[PDB]
């Protein structure tokens, strides 16, 4: 099927519309770029090897490249791994990139270089050298760069890859570039803004440096900037997780009133802790742009109470004023200026970390007739006290985020504390309005609490403290909810009319409500399904379920049922025949997920009890011993069944003969150490089948009938333990000459042994002394 | 050291005391009796295995056996390993038993006979024949038991082992075993009270049968009887996790009022589950004896409120009225008989499952002048109003369990619901009086809340819902509390006076309060130890601690820290110094475990900050990849190490040179391929070493001198990766002949080749062609 097997241990992949043929090395535990790479290679990647230089042997044939993506082959000590520290610095010797004509991209972060490399074709529209040890920037070592428009040379000096001195930066040096458009400095130890830069500038990020002082005229030529970040400089360090020292006399980064009158163009302007006690209104006198503000980790607790710049700022669009509370404060209540009515444009609002005690309807007032909001976002503010019918007024809002807070009767989770969110390395909303109540104090509901809200379509009261029997009337005003998360609570099942009020959920999440299953002897209302009527997602995974006053579910609407982490196996006691069908009743069903329910081995009767259309089943992580595979005979309408990470030994003799409608296998994580000899005959269906993780020694062909084959559209077999010798000579051969794609051919299909062998991939063994 | 290495598969003990030579030979595999098992020996236990047959040259020259512990080598279906079934039941030949002369104790339980063997020697005391198919007693085969004095026959028909038919048992079956003084006849389907009994019985079982009527004179000659359980016959089946038949009629066990009149030795007398609605006092006017009466699971709802019984019950120890709520039924109030008043004696009085909404000191009155009480447990009782002050009319008590309970302002998890709590198998109270309100709904904690409770030792407050700052005035009432489990709740450490004001607290536990620590920028003190002076032991494990104010915490009385499941990985980022002394000073803390940290490598600094006296160290289940041993040397009074289950290559060149203190090494569950050349040479204090589940291939006599290994009490080596080839020659030599505690020699040490010795073990190695 193949005359030349593929040797090379990278993914080569052609993009014929625009002529790339892209070659991937990531992650090959490379120690020499391989050989044979195609010539015509356009894009060659060899992140995360470890290849100690470069020559003009590295690329010598490979004429045509526009990229060479060379990261993280000797990352800073800090930075990189400690089980493999990089000896030595990469090095770069003379003219091993000046043949490369065509080099439109070079990216060298992360191998402890010193200096700038030289000799780089005039192609090159962009370089990369975050992470390396160069902090001292000289003109001359920037002619080379004549027509550059991107340059990173950020996280070459900060507490992840100390310089132990201030950077340094040539007067000028930036200003011959004429045409560069994005100049990163961030994470450098960097002291005062360069000057002059080039007017080209689109992008600027000089954040997380030493710089206290803006000079007047520092930008005063950037005419074209979009994009400013000065975050970082004097930082406000309160309960920062990074090393961090502030300015003297806790001042702010000092920046002139007229330092930005030349950015006309500026869209993005970052001033994320900068230890900001006001936001003078003439910064903006000139910027009628500006689309996004972030102003989080200051000290503007009381200037969001005045805030006179927002008049200036019709178009901004995002607005951040997070964590800007007073240390050891605890505020009455949240007072935002009038002058918040004045952005007309904007549609998302962010204060997080303002800390107060108490919200009001009115206080919230200034946002009434913002028309174009969609996103209010205070979480982590320790209210107590809100009534959540003030939302009334703000049923145009996409979401209303009230996450982490103690009120009673989407973000990285660290975002505004990780030091560089953009650090480059080596859900409900869909469904319409959506009130996040998530983690906060909830210990009782009642209809009244929702009133007014029945625009709602997703509500989440995830992490509350709710420990209550529903009945039907806890949610009553809720007529339009599609969507509710209550997982993390103590649902207390002892009516199967829960939920019932809510006629138009689609999805209920009531997972981890271990805490009444938990205890012997209590009722539990498994059945309250039966009352949900367009009911599609039903996730109660996690709940610790070992005891049930009802025997079946019903639901003639459900179509997904996640039942993970649970004890089935105590369900299913063998000789105890009450619950086999607890989802046969699931007339709808497609989808079940009943992994992780210590189920080591599978009573008589399950596969009968299971619904008739289930389509997608897991058994993973069950520690199953055994499996009487005949039995998915009962399961007509079978097409993934995932037994991954078990104790199974053996697949079926014939798997056609078990199931004609199977199409995914995943067997991964077991302990099969053979396959039968016709495994898979005529299993026309089959399209999928994950056969790695195991410790299959030898494959012949009566297994695996290439009829079968030919319609896998992925065969996984890694990981094992193959022995090669002259009895694997058609698997060995196979693997070489197939077409059907099996991940890992490169790093992870290997020889055990015969001693001589062992090791060795098999896509790289020569068999030819099995034929002598 | 030995002149004749040990083959048997099985542990071979001495008792010279008494004589006694103990072979066990529990779950070693085997498919035989084992040859060569000593002829002094007098128990021998071959319990889980799979030996299909007994016969004359089983036991033939083992003259001297008092013992044959022979139970499940053929387990009942539904209670055996689905995995390994057992093909046919277990075959006794004729003669097998006859010779053993001195025979006093046969178990044959679980091995599906029959019949009840015969041929047994008339020296026999107990016969054991528990989940076998014996469901027909015959008087004759009941004629070799004459000397009997204890006989199971139960869980021969039950829903875990069916038979299909109603237990029999001829009339006067048990009489002429004129010595019998227990019989067992539990779980059998047996339909009425066997008689006549012999009169010598002191403890009969005849629970989980289906028995519907007491005859008057069923128990008339039982004169010596001090246990009497007829529980689960007419069962309770309400939330039963098994499956469960009542009585007709909603009948309960019918018992006339006289049937005990014989019984005047009566101690325990167990009718749980028995769906009892009245407790006639009559039933007692002859027992004034009784110790121990089990009335859970049926239907004394109303009868507690009256139960005139209660008088002739002064010698009565424990009661148990637990689980006899009216279905359906929610009470306002517990309604205790003042008759409760006249149980003198009473130790313990259990009342869970009563279900009721508010309890009153009022209603706690009739127990007020109960001298001996010492444990009232109310748990599981939905309790909502509960003024704790009332149990200061209680200080006597060692235990006051409020449990699952819905209070706002030790038995085994399944116990009264599962089928045979006594089914045999193939803490703060110590520190005085102790407030159980674990698994409750305080979400709100204050001063008064604990008004005249000052005598209280330890307060459980496990699993409630308090999600506040403490500040050191909440518990200020409980002068002398030792211990406080605040586990499973949300603390807020805001604050560093926290848990000051219990100047009296030796163990705190706030695991799994990991609410606050989950969201970035969110203030903890973790100093807050400073103020408890007579801190002992604190417990801050799966609180998904990554963060933290203050960069010290200290004590100068804590000796013990559990930190596991917190992210001391993100704490000690590589480049941050600031928290890499968080434990220095913790001036005489002795133990520390912080497994389960991600701690994939240990920056420079975590050892030189540990504190001084730093004894006992877990860094278990890190995934540590890399360890530089030579940092032990700061570790000078370190006692153990245990590094299980992480992904180390090697151990130190010189364990010696790493540590002069190191009595206990666990490296289990690793990835060591080697030993070092002298590894442990002059390692003359290490005690305990554990090498299992590594993939050590060869070990010499350099890297294991004799001089080490004669001083340590146990040495783990199993499933590793051991080559038995001519370079073993002194490893498989030592292993066989040496005095050191090695365990799983018999199942677990076993060479991996070369072919031929493949799965063998090292233990039966012959390697002579070694020295031809
Ligand atoms: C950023 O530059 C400062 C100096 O401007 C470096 O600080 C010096 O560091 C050395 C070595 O730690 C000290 O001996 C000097 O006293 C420091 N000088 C001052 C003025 O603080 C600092 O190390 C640089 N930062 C990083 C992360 O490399
Ligand atoms: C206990 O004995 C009863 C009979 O007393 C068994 O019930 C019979 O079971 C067979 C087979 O299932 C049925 O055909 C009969 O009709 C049943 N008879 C009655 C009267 O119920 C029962 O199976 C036995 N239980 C156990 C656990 O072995
Ligand atoms: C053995 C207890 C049987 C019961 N189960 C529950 C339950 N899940 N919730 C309740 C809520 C209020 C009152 C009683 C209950 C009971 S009583
Ligand atoms: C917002 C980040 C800084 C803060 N941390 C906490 C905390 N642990 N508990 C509180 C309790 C009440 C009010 C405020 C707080 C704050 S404010
Ligand atoms: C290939 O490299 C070129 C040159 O930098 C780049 O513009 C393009 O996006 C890359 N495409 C892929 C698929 O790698
Ligand atoms: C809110 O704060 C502003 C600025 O500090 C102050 O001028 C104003 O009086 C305050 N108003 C209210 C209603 O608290
Ligand atoms: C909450 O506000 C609404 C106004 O929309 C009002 O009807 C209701 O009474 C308020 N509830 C409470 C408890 O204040
Ligand atoms: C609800 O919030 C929790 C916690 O913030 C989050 O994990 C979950 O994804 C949210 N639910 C939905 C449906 O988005
Ligand atoms: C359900 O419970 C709520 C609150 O306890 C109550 O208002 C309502 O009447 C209850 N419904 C029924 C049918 O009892
Ligand atoms: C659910 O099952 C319980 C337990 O048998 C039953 O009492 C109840 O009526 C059922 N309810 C529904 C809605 O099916
Ligand atoms: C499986 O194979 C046997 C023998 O060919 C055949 O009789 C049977 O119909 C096949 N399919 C099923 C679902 O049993
Ligand atoms: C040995 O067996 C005898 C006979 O049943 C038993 O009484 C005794 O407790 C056992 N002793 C030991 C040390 O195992
Ligand atoms: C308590 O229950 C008993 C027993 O039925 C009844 O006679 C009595 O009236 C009840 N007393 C109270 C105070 O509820
Ligand atoms: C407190 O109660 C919990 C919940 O039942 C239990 O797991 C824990 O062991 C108890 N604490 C102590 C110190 O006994
Ligand atoms: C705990 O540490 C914080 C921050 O380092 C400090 O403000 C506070 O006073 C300390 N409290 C103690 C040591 O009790």
């Amino acid at each position: 099927a193949r005359w030349f097997p593929k040797t090379l241990p990278c993914d080569v992949t052609l993009d014929v519309s625009k002529n790339h043929v892209i070659v991937d090395c990531t992650d090959k535990h490379l120690t020499e770029i391989p050989g044979g790479i195609p010539t015509n290679t356009t894009n060659l990647t060899l992140t995360i090897n470890h290849i100690p230089d470069i020559s003009p042997a590295s690329f010598h044939r490979l004429v045509h490249l526009v990229e060479i993506d060379f990261r993280c082959n000797c990352v800073p000590i800090r930075l990189g791994s400690k089980s493999n520290m990089c000896p030595r610095r990469l090095q770069i010797k003379p003219r091993s990139f000046s043949g490369l004509t065509y080099l439109k991209s070079l990216y060298l972060d992360g191998n402890q270089l010193l200096e700038i490399p030289q000799g780089l074709p005039p192609s090159l529209q962009l370089l990369s050298l975050e992470a390396n040890n160069i902090f001292s920037i000289r003109k001359e070592q920037l002619t080379e760069l004549a027509n550059i428009e991107i340059l990173y040379l950020g996280q070459n000096c900060y507490y992840r890859n100390p310089c132990y001195v201030s950077y340094s930066i040539e007067k000028d040096a930036f200003l011959n570039l004429t045409k560069l458009k994005v100049l990163s400095l961030k994470d450098n130890n960097v002291t005062t803004v360069p000057t002059v830069l080039p007017s080209t500038l689109t992008e600027l990020y000089l954040y997380n440096n030493m710089i206290a002082e803006i000079q007047e005229d520092d930008f005063n030529n950037l005419n074209q900037l979009q994009i400013l970040d000065l975050s970082g400089n004097c930082p406000r360090c309160y309960n920062a997780p990074f090393p961090c020292t502030p300015c003297k006399n806790n001042s702010p980064l000092q920046i002139p009133v007229n330092a930005f009158d030349a950015l006309t163009e500026l869209k993005v302007l970052r001033l994320h802790s900068n230890s900001l006690q006001h936001v003078p209104p003439r910064w903006f006198k000139n910027i009628n742009n500006l689309q996004e503000l972030d102003l989080s980790q200051n000290f503007l607790a009381k200037e969001i109470g005045d805030a006179k710049f927002l008049h200036f700022l019709p178009n901004l669009i995002q607005l951040d004023l997070s964590f800007n509370f007073e240390l050891q404060v605890y505020r009455a209540s949240m007072n935002l200026s009038q002058a918040f009515s004045s952005l007309k444009s904007l549609k998302i609002l962010r204060i997080r970390g303002y800390v107060f005690k108490e919200l009001k309807s009115f206080q919230l007032s200034p946002l009434h007739n913002l028309q174009n909001l969609e996103v209010l976002d205070l979480g982590t503010n320790f209210i107590k006290i809100a009534n959540l019918s003030m939302f009334k007024q703000f049923k145009r809002l996409k979401v209303i985020d009230l996450s982490v807070n103690k009120i009673s009767p989407v973000l990285e989770q660290l975002y505004y504390f990780r030091y560089d969110k953009y650090a480059r390395s080596c859900s409900c909303y869909k469904y319409g309005q959506t009130l996040d109540l998530s983690k906060n104090s909830i210990f009782f509901i009642k209809s009244s609490d929702f009133q007014h809200l029945s625009f709602l379509k997703c509500l989440n009261l995830s992490g509350n403290l709710i420990s209550q029997t529903l009945n039907g009337s806890e949610f009553q005003p809720l007529a339009e909810l599609r969507y509710l998360d209550f997982s993390n609570n103590r649902l207390d099942l002892l009516h199967s009319t829960a939920f019932e009020e809510l006629r138009k959920l689609e999805v209920l999440d009531i997972s981890s409500n271990s805490h009444y299953f938990q205890s012997e002897g209590i009722t539990h209302m498994l059945n309250f399904t039966k009352n949900l009527k367009v009911l599609q997602k039903l996730m109660m995974n996690d709940n610790d379920i070992s005891s049930s006053t009802s025997r079946t579910m019903e639901s003639e609407s459900l179509r997904t049922l996640e039942f993970r982490g649970n004890h089935l196996d105590v369900l299913w006691r063998d000789g105890d025949n009450r619950y086999l069908q607890l989802f046969k009743n699931l007339l709808k069903l497609e989808e079940l997920d009943i992994s992780k329910n210590s189920l080591s081995f599978l009573p008589s009767g399950v596969f009968d009890g299971m619904p008739p259309n289930l389509k997608n089943l897991s058994l993973a992580k069950n520690g199953l011993k055994s499996f009487i595979w005949e039995k998915l005979r009962y399961l007509k309408n079978l097409e993934t069944l995932d037994l991954s990470h078990n104790q199974l030994t053996t697949v079926p003799e014939r798997l056609s003969n078990c199931s004609r409608s199977l199409k995914n296998l995943i067997l991964k994580n077991n302990q099969i150490r053979s396959l039968t000899k016709y495994f898979l005959q005529d299993a026309f269906q089959l399209r999928y089948l994950d056969l790695s993780s195991n410790k299959i020694q030898m494959i012949q062909k009566t297994s695996f009938p290439e009829n079968v084959l030919n319609n896998l559209k992925m065969l996984l077999l890694h990981h094992n333990r193959f022995l090669c010798t002259c009895d694997a000579v058609w698997f060995v051969w196979w693997v070489q000459h197939t077409e059907v794609t099996i991940p890992y051919l490169a790093t992870d299909v290997t020889c055990v042994g015969p001693g001589a062998h062992k090791g060795q991939s098999v896509i790289s063994l020569d068999l030819y002394t099995c034929e002598l």
